[PDB]
């Protein structure tokens, strides 16, 4: 019975010991806190001492929620063993990092006005902790550590972690958002590792999936990780957070949900939460519905270590333990560093206005550096002369940054050959030995061989011809989104599944090998994404940043769901180049079109992307033909320019028999930003008979062309704007001049009056081309608060009303 | 040996769910792949009996997850109810469950046969969600609760309408949007004498976005019923029943954000009952590509919610877990998650052969008999029903299938906002009417005193004007709900709606004193002010839902900076701006978006006026950027008293809060009304001559003060500055009447701080020359140049650009 009380007691400490650990350096919560010499083979006093030291000191360990027994066993074996005391050299090294952090903070708060919001005072221990992460990654012989973080302590991280000189850091608010790169050299090791920091907006947590994509991109380049020869995942994501942001931002859960996915895994992220137990003026009880700000990470069974920021030794030990766990199980580790925010939220803030108790406690708190220096003499680890030299190291570090900053102040063809089209065509039939194709998929493969040799190439095959030819030319092609392998409209079939074994076959991957048998250097990476927009779009944006030579495409189920990724569109994709000098070549594929499927299956919001656009930020397009889409993708991947491309892609037009292209359009043409009717360019049509000109974009062209053909209207011409942004001013002016007898011009669109290209075109076209578009009138749906009507019947009436008005 | 028993007990309680027979498809083969049994162990029970209890409780058709819960009493409550030998259900209860499976399959057969293009909405393989939901609602009625509000995606929605909400087929199939509309009904107990209201909220196609909307809605109903957090009783008598899909629950961030609200004082609803229809597929995507955890529900561990994984082919276990979930919610006022393991009989889209992408799963599904047929056959095998009883169950199925076919066949064969001085003075005095022994922080004491001074002597600033508007509404009996990030104090240390005791930390809400009339009687009003969690998506969704749940409430959500509201885009796009036109669902929610170019960067400058103006259509939203405190006071009072349910978008100030020119007089609150268009006081009250004006500057917001200062400095009598206070709907008549008073105007300019592709110019530059061609033909723009970001990252560039605007305007 007494031996059973010991077993229950062991479980109690392992399971719930963290609830009694002395982790809070402020001690704000008061309520928080025989057979002893008999052997059970160790004495009961020694088993309890091991359990109190492991689970109830300055580290709160949460690991019994992990479903993997080997992971639980790994943690308790390393957590319960009696650890060797750190060497005086390691203790002095930790202290020097705390001297540099505090010196940098004192300088930053004294020299400049308006920097209290960015202060790391009360949280300087994050610097020796981050240093231990990076030194441990270098010890494992890893290649790079990429950091993502908020503004708090950023300039401190650049100096004391990234190793950027003060002349670069204080040269000429944007410094808090820019990316950086450096080299970390081991102090007591002979290894080095690249350390980089990614750019981010003020939007807390939005960079989380961006970092993951950047890291995965770098991993695939180094041939490490998921799409690599080795399982080292030699590029480590180090992600910093705030306690209020980590608990309340949905992107955190979405990014955690990507951690073990074949398309998004980076072999585990090291998470550091700077838990200062405050969110601006908000208390944790108003910021989260759980004990810990880190409880979201339990979602993927990640071990969590709550650690007292006033103990830099435990902080550095947990950092190294986190790296080793990540290396052993290729899974996320979360370090909850409990600490405090010495200063207020904004400038001129008296934080005792909203938190009087916390700030009366903080006013009695001596610094982490002073506390650690005093604890070293108390423990007899350092002498008085050594403590004096440490104070002189702090003073010299304080003088150095003041002195250095003082000195700084005083101072292309996209056409492919027939053989290329035929090769991609044949690849759809070059099935592995014994592969069983599903009977409904077999005619698609055969039709693609027929299309490649005989023409009448549809949208779905043209996309694969564009990507296939890029892979054949040595390019890495990454394509992903919801159900992207098959296609939402059962049109892609980039991955085909064996009817009998379930084995996947990727026909385009055969073009990664030249006809002679040698590799091209190209690769096709095609994945079904998780049911996320924010994290998935963020990941793909980050991927194009991490590998600028990659063709990176993200596909929306319907364009209507990309508003769930608005923060990435607004904060990264559309503005990152102008704000940070950070470039991305990410493609967003947005299925768009009025077909009567409702307000959430109709629009990718063209008007919003056109509004976000400014000269040289993005390319926005709605191609009407498969070949033009093929040339758009090939130009985007080969132009040597890093700029996002936004494409409004079809749904019903995928299977429209008029929306097919000839071999000559792929082999002897280029992307055409403005398209005329084939009857004028190739046929016997007379442009001089035209008195009414209809300017349009997308699938409605086919309907307008069908009505023109039906009524035999020689007086009407339909001109297509294929590239919406930048406006193809030169081509649009020279095209329209070919119709001299035009007396009226109309912009025709399916979208309501306040949506589509009209709100920007109606204003821009008469300004950019006043001799051509003065008196431009609109034919569209009436302005609506939704992208369309909920009724198929209303849709059909409205669609006919547009065609009747155009030919009225 | 006794220690091996204790470790074994923990193993079953902690990990037993990994070996439970929960998957009705049995897709994972590897899942399932000494003498001491008769010896008694310490209560003293035999090892064989300890293990039989464990296997039955943790390894049968219910996988229980609860040892992650930090509360020992909650862990004790679950194991005491799960580890006891349960009474076998009565033949009447078993027949009742079967009639609910009969009802559900008849509806599915009818819907798939009668109409084309309904396979994507099919519940076939998941029919057991109906007897499960029925058991939730019957259990809530058993507790004597007032309402169950459901939020769900499209799968099984019409079925839910018919057999849960109880809507007649004539209403469900009328002129066959029905998959998105709200509904309300009454549930009457079969074997009880209670009744309960059952409602279903409207929702977009955007999976999981309705999740915080439901919470808001339910909280509002709870506050009306004086139950829960803001009530006399802790019954939380309005239960949220939230339905989900396995792929959407694991991948949508809003799920975590809505779970994070579960125990917050400003957002708690007393626990939600979550039902996940886990058909182990997401369109064509396998769970291993949809999530990084063993279960789709693993996000719910974040708040320490018990999780029950249950085999959907066992409707008895499904109904038992539903009632256990309601009892847990009632006992601990926390979330319960039911992971109903099932399958998707048909494909994703119409004409989909799901064996194309999932051949194995669908070869298994092709051998699966229905949940109804499986339950009828198991009851025969268990001797619970006779052959005649099974035949009568087949007759009941045929009868319900005929009934819906027959009923659908028959269906086919057919204002002043001005307050008195005393009202301003009362709100002013309330800031000094401190509780006995309350200690005011020294920096907060002059704010309270200035508000008493402002109320009596004038020079009223923006922050006090807002509190005067909300204070007077509370005094008139209105419920006022105000929230957002650091909203109690205000991001710009300007509000102080809640003041904190310097010595005890106790909160004091001065405006709450206005809920009591001077005689001592209640007004019926209340001030509910909260600091939100660091969420935009969930918080905006919550406030939208709150205004839907209580249309007579003044509901305001405040952004830290307007620049962060894009994190709530799905709510703006799918509910606020479009809910009325799409579902006939109305909301009077106010969004306060701090906006203005001050050099604080591209994430501290714009609430994106151009995006809200683009979303706008006649009668959907009111969009405003007031320039004076009194005009903001009248905007809020008109919004709350106009008797119209329409969202209001307000672009609020940052530096203009403390601008001494941006102050108002008592008479502006006492003898005025909201002005959509504002002229310069020199023309309305001064000795200015409107006839001297040849150049007219049309503008909105804080830049007015800079333009007015430049005019006063250069003594420019030839320039007038007209303000558009209400951006949407355009104040066409007031704008036309005002411009008509300046007859010698030869040039007109729209002046704005925002880049040319942003602000009000993209819509105004197009609309104004069309709506008023005699006034705005030849309208020119003065603004920042078009940008890919809301502004520059440099304060220096900002300052040069701002001066360039003022120099151009007076050049
Ligand atoms: C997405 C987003 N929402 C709101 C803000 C505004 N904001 C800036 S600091 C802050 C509180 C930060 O809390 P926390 O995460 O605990 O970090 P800390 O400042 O304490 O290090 C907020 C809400 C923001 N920058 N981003
Ligand atoms: C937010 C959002 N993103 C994408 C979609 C498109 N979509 C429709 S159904 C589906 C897969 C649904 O998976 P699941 O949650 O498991 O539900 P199920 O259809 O299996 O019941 C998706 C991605 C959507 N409706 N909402
Ligand atoms: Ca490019
Ligand atoms: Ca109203
Ligand atoms: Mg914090
Ligand atoms: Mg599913």
């Amino acid at each position: 019975d007494k031996n059973a009380r010991v077993i229950e007691l062991i479980a109690a400490y392992r399971n719930r010991g963290h609830l009694m650990a002395d982790i809070d350096p402020l001690r704000l919560d008061n309520t928080r806190f025989w057979d002893l010499d008999r052997e059970f083979r160790k004495k009961l006093r020694d088993i309890l001492s091991v359990l109190r030291d492991a689970y109830c000191r300055h580290v709160g360990v949460e690991y019994t929620h992990i479903l993997e027994p080997e992971q639980q066993r790994w943690i308790q074996e390393r957590v319960e063993t009696k650890h060797d005391k750190p060497t005086v050299a390691e203790q002095k090294y930790i202290l020097s990092k705390l001297n540099a952090a505090e010196a940098f903070e004192t300088f930053l708060q004294t020299k400049y006005v308006g920097q209290k919001r960015f202060s790391l005072e009360g949280a300087e221990t994050v610097i020796p902790m981050m240093d231990a992460v990076i030194d441990q990654c270098a010890e494992h012989g890893l290649d790079e550590v990429v950091i993502a973080m908020p503004h708090r302590g950023r300039l401190n991280v650049l100096a004391n972690i990234v190793g950027k000189p003060y002349s670069q850091i204080f040269s000429e608010d944007v410094k808090y958002h820019l990316g950086a790169t450096g080299t970390y050299i081991q102090m007591f090791g002979d290894n080095d590792i690249e350390v980089s920091l990614t750019a981010n907006p003020s939007h807390l947590e939005a960079v989380d999936p961006v970092l993951e994509g950047l890291v995965r991109a770098k991993q695939d380049l180094l041939d490490t990780g998921e799409e690599g020869s080795d399982n080292r995942f030699s590029v480590v994501p180090l992600m910093l957070h705030g306690d209020a942001a980590f608990a309340g931002q949905g992107v955190v859960a979405e990014t955690l949900n990507l951690a073990l996915l074949r398309g998004y895994r980076t072999g585990g992220t090291i998470h550091i939460v700077v838990n200062n137990q405050i969110g601006f003026t908000t208390a944790p009880t108003d910021s989260r519905s759980s004990e810990y700000c880190t409880d979201v990470a339990k979602m993927i069974g990640a071990p969590i270590f709550h650690v007292n920021g006033d103990d830099p030794e435990a902080c550095a030990w947990v950092a190294r333990l986190a790296v080793d766990f990540r290396q052993a199980f290729k899974k996320d580790v979360v370090i909850d560093m409990l600490c405090y925010r010495r200063r207020g939220a904004n400038e001129g803030d008296d934080p005792s206005m909203t938190q009087p108790y916390m700030y009366d406690v903080i006013d009695t708190k001596r610094g982490s550096r002073k506390a650690y220096t005093e604890a070293l003499i108390g423990r007899g680890d350092i002498s008085m002369k050594e403590a004096e030299d440490a104070l002189r190291d702090y003073q010299g570090q304080l003088e150095r940054v003041f002195n250095e900053v003082r000195e700084l102040e005083k101072h292309l063809a996209t056409a492919v050959d027939k053989a290329m089209l035929q090769r991609i065509g044949d690849a759809h039939l070059a099935l592995p030995e014994g592969f069983t194709v599903h009977p409904r998929v077999r005619p698609v493969l055969e039709k693609r061989r027929e299309m490649a040799y005989e023409g009448r190439i549809d949208w779905a095959f043209a996309e694969l011809l564009a990507l296939g030819s890029l892979i054949a030319e040595g390019k890495l092609v990454r394509l992903s989104g919801q159900d992207t392998q098959r296609g939402t409209f059962t049109q892609r079939h980039a991955v085909i599944v064996d009817r009998k074994t379930g084995e996947e076959f990727t026909p385009l991957q055969l073009l990664a090998t030249n006809p002679d048998g040698t590799p091209t250097g190209g690769k096709f990476l095609v994945y079904n994404s998780a049911l996320s927009e924010f994290a998935a779009v963020g990941f793909e944006y980050g991927y194009s940043v991490g590998n600028p030579d990659a063709m990176v495409l993200w596909e929306a189920q319907f364009g209507d769901f990309v508003n769930g990724a608005q923060s990435i569109i607004d904060e990264f994709i559309s503005s990152g180049e102008a704000k940070w000098g950070q470039l991305s070549d990410v493609v967003l594929l947005l299925p768009h079109g009025h077909e009567g499927q409702g307000p959430d299956h109709t629009s990718g919001r063209i008007e919003r992307f056109l509004q976000l656009w400014a000269e040289g930020s993005m390319t926005i397009a709605m191609p009407s033909t498969p070949a033009n889409y093929f040339h758009l993708l090939r130009r985007h991947g080969k132009d040597g320019i890093q700029r996002p491309l936004i494409v409004f892609t079809p749904k019903s037009m995928l299977r429209n028999k008029a929306a097919v292209s000839d071999i000559r359009d792929f082999t002897e043409s280029k992307f055409r930003s403005v398209l005329e009717e084939p009857m004028y360019t190739d046929g016997e049509g007379d442009r001089n008979k035209v008195t009414r000109l209809l300017l349009t974009s997308g699938k409605i062209y086919y309907e307008l062309a069908a009505r023109k053909a039906k009524e035999n209207r020689e007086d009407v011409a339909i001109v297509r704007i294929e590239q919406l942004a930048p406006l193809p001013r030169r081509r649009l002016a020279e095209t329209l001049d070919r119709y001299p007898n035009v007396k009226e011009k109309f912009w025709v669109q399916e979208e309501p009056a306040n949506q589509g290209a009209w709100p920007s075109f109606g204003l821009t076209l008469p300004e950019i081309l006043p001799d051509h578009f003065t008196g431009l009138k609109r034919i569209s749906r009436r302005a609506m608060s939704a992208p369309s009507s909920g009724s198929s019947k209303v849709h059909a009436v409205e669609q006919q009303e547009i065609l009747d008005t155009a030919f009225g």
